[PDB]
């Protein structure tokens, strides 16, 4: 049959399906849960959403923050740690390329409005599935065997990625220097998070259909 | 280790079944021939309320006064009701999901109230959603009959009902208005209960309505 | 010291009995068994308007044409009016409210205007809620008589009507389809009023109104 | 019977006093000269939310950042703290009740979150009101410290802070903001609680939420 | 220094009363002993759409289907009909308007289109407000007939109907349903044209709209 | 190069027409004199969805239960399709679009379903709008046969029919309710394919549909 | 008979009015050549509030901060009061009515409440508008000092202010903000008093706020 | 027959064309390949106003300020304007219509008015749309000054403005601003008129207006 896709609680689960994944929701659980959660499958997807809870990075809420919801950003970490416990792949996407981040002892910024130097617009008005912002990739990078330098994707979010955690390494950043894409350095699993969101341009962009491919991939070849 | 409980394509239900110590997955909505891939990856399936299903699939039209349906949402279904009964395991249906069972084994549905002969009482409740509203009848010999003492009160949210009972199934509960308020198998390869109602918005305040959902559960651990 | 009124949970009913020389406390709903208690509180009882009764108060199913209700308010204001009653305390009923103290003592009531074997007037005006509506012909020897002259216009804001009237009560008003809206006391512990209409929207603006919450003060000025 | 506490004028609040034991019942909004009447009715006084306090009673004129205010309310809560002082009756003031009680006895605030000299944490939270969003700061001598563990998290749905803490109350509790979270009395003629946060909203969820209704209750039949 | 026209109650009303060369006004609603010197302050008057006449104004206690209405509206438009005939000055009713006027000389009105015991078309139309939906058939021989062809469509935004025609009145133009879409005056101390629709809404587009209001500026500076 | 087609007035037409190989140009609604100028630069007529036709055109006054109707639009297609027809150009009318035809020409219709003599199935589906509804019987010797199977589902988002079907055509689709879901020409000087469901709202999901518009353009490309 | 008190248009300034003893009457936005034919129809004329006056009138261009304005209602209003002078019948103006009094005799205007050189206080009151907000010191030999005591709250409800007085008149009020709340006639063919604030929304409720316009009646009759 | 006039995109502008003696068509978006032939089919080219140009297009990323922008509307206009030019027919832009000709031939944008160096007036105007609500100074010799005199009341609904010019145009009128609100072209192979205001809200009730659209319709006989 299909590699099993856990996906974390639309378009995402036809991103899987069009890529030949049998992609299957995993409800907010107990942190406890999550080894059970991932033996389920043989990847896993972190979607979009909403801010991470600021304490989880040691930061009490700025003014400036959005909501978050605890419980979930407790049962994803403990998703991730499994995951890689289990060294099944990974793909990110927005508030899931910051929780990965946050998961392994990296910070984030609370919002736009706190980054030291002028950043560009990230919370893009142009219909959501087409690129607003212009990237620059790394070459030797797992997104550079999917993406070429300097395409445009979209961007829906007010948080970045302020410290990166240890093990982790940035191939992709915006035109204002802000982190776009990250990828593993050294860790038990395939992994890819992006800031932006490619289950939004799959339909009309087969270059962002092949990240979610990539993540198929993976799962089969575990 | 919790046994894994599908929850068809919602909060309210994934509460229930992890406060009655079961693993909650949700089934998105797919092709009907990955039902058996579904299936393998649970132990117990739970069939959700939603859209009225699409009459065709019970050999009718659509009449004037039916709602919305999704055709991909009941293939997919009726392919998991299947793929389930195949395996032997057991099926919890919630409103929606009982009249899906039904028409996936060849009963029929009345598309509308208003097309009921008689004038049925309100199944659409204004009360709150977690307070039930019309009194049931229910089989002292049912399955049902084992949590619910009769004339149990419950809630409603539905506007069409079963008209003709699928073979292999018997009626458990009526309202006063004779409707179909819930069915039990008969002679069938896997447990089954089906309510009409919505136990996943009181079981927070009727204890009744959480032994529903801990049956299914524990009928799932016997795999 | 004034006589404290406890008004049944709006801002409007409080307005009312303050300017009248009443102190009003509100009286949220709790279990029956406080009822009781809640009464000694008071000098004087008011039941506000709100949503219908629940069905199975008077023994009957939800129908199709019945708005919201909520079994916990109906339930403790039963209590509260049997506790009222049982002490001697005045009891001043608006609109729900006269209902609710028809059914407290056995009495029914049509579900919804629909229902009325004879085509009944507007009973939901769109007419602003502070002018009266449709004219009413009241017992000259009632307690309504007192302040309220035959052939007043009064406003109305519901859909539900006094059925089968209670054992003790007698009507003292209706509106040109017969329908009840005013309802007294017969030999019962209590001075009663109640009043299918909403006066507390009137008062402001209609002195006759007024009346009748300076009646429930004074009535409860007994003490 | 149980003991009655007199709620100022939402469910909640009433869904805490009767999951505690206590009788609530609501007082709406009259005449300050029926604060004492409306006291004698009860045997403890619960102060709930609501609209920014009328500037004037601290002796300020409305800044532009202010929100809305009804003054008969405050002019009638006020009398209502007074009565129940005078009574020796427990009271319990949540948000804007402990910002009231301050204000009823020579306390200010700040108008708005802008106007605080150093930029302060979120306050009007995003996060869904039952649970907590930033963490506090108590006092291990406090009353608040029978109830809450230091470092608990509490929600937060406010725009006004107590500014100079009227005499004769301490604070017991503050986000790492420095500012105030909780008001105990200092030898007060009755037993005092005010927190800046929304415990009705969180006792449901919260068993320790629960406590701080409980002890009013137990200290409003401790009196009577 | 044109004709003053009273405008009772708007801005399309006023447009098209302006376009004609009348100085508008418009009349609050007031206690109708003041309609006297509200007309002495006019040489025409306008009544203008608005809700449903009330029911005991013509003795019929209130409908189920009956909408909106407003009594002190409908008395003070009527002491301003009499006061305006009275004066001998005259009269455009609008939709509204033209029921008004016959409840005011004892006529009856249809609370509500359901309640015609033949079946009606329709007249609360969808169409652009501003175009006509229903054709009317006029009396060849009225006032209407000297300033609207027959056969001309018109527009509908009402649901209820002159029942029983009020003495002193006839009708002047009917949809082919029999509905009443227009009344004149007989032997009346002043000019009066009544119609069931809104031309007000039309004149913009529609000249032989402007006409209408042209007539009755031409008959108030025919009365000064 | 590619064949013009002139849409009549949205987007998904539009893209329907791309994604077969045509140039769209949306038409305004402009005087009919202006027609045949507008049919001169089109090599096909598309007609798309929208309100009901104004009653009128076919001889009848509005019922209470017609919807909205523009009478500008309805001349200016009426004066389209008979200034194509003139030039042999091929029609396609979808929706609305099948019922100006057959209302140009001499037919009538039914202004709701609720007049229609025998219960209808539903004909304003609920079901997204995407996906068909009710099954439709095609006549196997049809033009539409040629690109639907028989019991094909389609889509509804109608509340009015054709009632006396215009001379000059055939109906070639009809529901399990009798009423007409296609029509087409026969002896007419202009290719013809009227369907009353939306085959610009399922084409991105069922080629079937697509070949609906490409037939068009292809019919259209015959004409150079 | 009753006293005709012309009312300005685009409900409380008529039940103010009828109240006091005066008849309302609803004058309509018309053409500035026929102020004279409506003035004569009346023996007093209230200007009410509304939207912001348009900018060129007192010779400046539309600022971002500005809000909506209609052209149309203040070129006949400048009329309008013009002609009230000429037949010295009174004027009671209020909040845009006691500016557009100002900018009709050459006076100019705040285009918004963040245009002022010292942060003003709260002139966009969120609180019941029928109650007042800021208090206002009064001149106590001011016609305004008759009928209101000194330090009075009163409502607000606008976000302009009157920036230079014309000619002719004189600072009746002001806030602690020092914005001017009331300005009267001086040697003025005419009786006039002109309030930012909104007294038709309290005089249902605040005895002292009728008086307002039972002076505007009175001096009408006379 | 009457002339053609394209209009991009809106009923307003139908409304211009018709009543000034054309005959509007209105061009949806489509491939930049096609543009030419839809030239082909007009005599004159109106653009209308719309959304933000995207940033790229003049060489920019987007600003924490743009509004929405919609690339293939852009990608389409500027193939159209283009192909007008090859033809030599007549061009009026409006509103986002006068920065897309600016960006199509290499000028540049403000993306958004908070931008620029000095705090400008408003030009996102709340007055009734119909109504002029800045005055323009309008330049003595412009083709504009043939229908407007100067200190003419003219509307605004933007929040965008032309930066750089680009080259062989100039520009006919500013508000008190210094913004950029008309420009005409300079040895363009074709007539154009560039305006930054909405004429087709107020040619309902401003004849000037009016003149403005009889002179493209005019250009294009
Ligand atoms: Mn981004
Ligand atoms: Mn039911
Ligand atoms: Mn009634
Ligand atoms: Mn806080
Ligand atoms: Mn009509
Ligand atoms: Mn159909
Ligand atoms: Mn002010
Ligand atoms: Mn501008």
């Amino acid at each position: 049959l299909k590699p099993v896709i856990g996906i974390t609680g639309q378009r995402y689960v036809d991103a899987i399906q069009k890529v030949g994944g049998f992609p299957i929701a995993l409800p907010i659980d107990d942190p406890s849960t999550a080894v059970q959660a991932i033996s389920l499958v043989d990847g896993l997807l972190l979607t979009g959403g909403q801010d991470i809870t600021p304490q989880l990075y040691l930061e009490e809420p700025s003014q400036e923050i959005g909501a978050y919801f605890p419980p979930r950003d407790s049962y994803e970490i403990a998703l991730v740690r499994a995951a890689l416990d289990a060294g099944k792949p990974i793909f990110a996407i927005c508030r899931g390329m910051q929780l990965v981040n946050v998961a392994l002892g990296g910070t984030l910024y609370q919002d736009i409005s706190q980054v030291e130097t002028k950043a560009l617009q990230h919370l893009q008005r142009v219909d959501e599935q087409l690129g607003s912002h212009t990237i620059d990739i790394e070459p030797t990078s797992e997104l550079a065997k999917h993406h070429p330098n300097k395409k445009l994707v979209n961007s829906l979010h007010h948080q970045f990625i302020k410290k990166l955690a240890p093990s982790f390494k940035v191939t992709a950043r915006t035109a204002d220097g802000m982190i776009e894409a990250v990828e593993g350095d050294n860790l038990p699993s395939w992994y890819l998070g992006v800031q932006w969101h490619p289950e939004l341009m799959f339909q009309t962009d087969p270059e962002s259909e092949q990240l979610f491919q990539a993540l198929v991939d993976e799962s089969k070849k575990t």
